[PDB]
DNA sequence: GGTAGACCTGGACGC
DNA sequence: GCGTCCAGTCTACC
């Protein structure tokens, strides 16, 4: 009864509301691998996962974002509590307002984006996410997600348990840089990646100004924020525009691969035209980006999940 | 400066 | 059921 992950209906006056649409907001369309790969639908409707530092589990109605949290007396999220909340989706941010600007310019966007509103960025730690995305390259979602939870099970710090689930928060800066690391992500199964994530940690903490670099990279532009996160090793244009669009405020950004040339040209008809080659390269992913980012706007991004959400339903 | 290949893993095909 | 193919960075190199 009070053990287990928490359900609306099994623990009601453990819930707290924040007033939210499903049309702003599509936890099933937003928490799946992808953006964050530590969120699990462990109850129908309902996803539970770490979110600033401890385990929440999400559902929503109609009109309602439910949320609880497991901490030491059990109790419905304080106000602040839920803040974090909004600030990790970015709430304040109109998805009405963004949908109906790429709609006007974009007539493909605007036909498919009926059928998957609710799209959203999260905004994630620079940390997490520049490791998560370290282990997306040359990669698929499936493999991604495990080598993410084994990382952070031998890693990270562990937090609460829930049934036979042991939640732990994302590894440090400095356990990722700790000793024979590398070998132990390799006993991990994270292959060749093992050793950029062991590098980059270890770079960021010995070579940049630790922590504290990243953190700084909020505040700089896009552009030399790219340009600064391309040092770290196994971190090339993609991996550093899925950092710099997920976790440093750039909703610009555009990470390419070869998931958008198969949409740019099925559903555009794009061909790199002031690029060299025909297909993926250096120079034609950068045209490629721009592209969108003239099409679509300052939140080209977000608008690219928009199209990577409907696509992959089909 | 702008190409090719190689690359840990493991679920998908295709023969 | 085996071999090839998919799902970004990096480096050797014309
Ligand atoms: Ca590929």
């Amino acid at each position: 009864g009070s053990e287990g992950h928490r359900t609306l209906a099994s623990t009601p006056a453990l819930w707290a509301s924040i007033p939210c649409p499903r049309s702003e907001l599509r936890l099933d369309l937003v928490l799946p691998s992808g953006q964050s790969f530590r969120w699990r639908e462990q109850s129908p409707a309902h996803w539970s996962g770490v979110l600033a530092d401890q385990v929440w589990t999400l559902t929503q109605t109609e009109e309602q974002l439910h949320c609880t949290v497991y901490r030491s007396q059990a109790s419905r999220p304080t106000p602040d509590e839920l803040e974090a909340v909004r600030k990790y989706f970015q709430l304040d941010v109109t998805l009405a307002q963004l949908y109906h600007h790429w709609g006007s310019v974009d007539s493909h966007f605007q036909e498919v984006a009926q059928k998957f509103q609710g799209v959203r960025l999260l905004r994630q730690d620079p940390i997490e996410c520049l490791f998560s995305f370290i282990c997306s390259s040359n990669n698929n979602i499936a493999r991604i997600t495990g080598m993410v939870e084994r990382l952070c099970q031998a890693f990270g710090p562990r937090l609460i348990q829930l049934d036979d689930v042991t939640y732990h928060g994302f590894p440090s800066l400095q356990a990722l840089a700790g000793p024979e690391v590398e070998a132990h992500l390799r006993k991990l199964g994270l292959g060749y990646r093992a050793r950029y994530v062991s590098a980059s940690a270890r770079a960021i903490l010995e070579e940049q100004g630790g922590l504290a670099w990243l953190q700084q990279l909020r505040e700089s532009s896009y552009e030399e924020a790219h340009k600064a996160l391309c040092i770290l090793p196994g971190v090339g244009t993609k991996v550093a525009d899925c950092i710099c669009l997920m976790a440093l405020d750039k909703p610009q950004a555009v990470p390419v691969d070869v998931h958008m040339w198969h949409i740019a040209q099925r559903d555009y008809s794009w061909h790199p035209t002031t690029s060299q080659a025909k297909g993926p390269s250096p120079q034609t992913n950068k045209e490629l980006g721009n592209f969108f980012r003239s099409l679509w706007g300052p939140y080209a991004g977000w608008a690219q999940a928009v199209l990577f959400s409907a696509d992959l339903r089909q």
